[PDB]
């Protein structure tokens, strides 16, 4: 309860969960999120 990654921060399908470009949202600025 405390993210950028709404991904994560909502509780959608993250690929990239757990990890540090969740807080700075550094794959949520940019274009999308998630795409294996
Ligand atoms: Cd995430
Ligand atoms: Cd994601
Ligand atoms: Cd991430
Ligand atoms: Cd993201």
């Amino acid at each position: 309860p405390d993210v950028k990654c709404v991904c994560c921060t909502e509780g959608k399908e993250c690929a990239c969960f757990g990890q540090d470009c969740c807080v700075t949202g550094e794959c949520c600025k940019d274009g999308t999120c998630c795409g294996i």
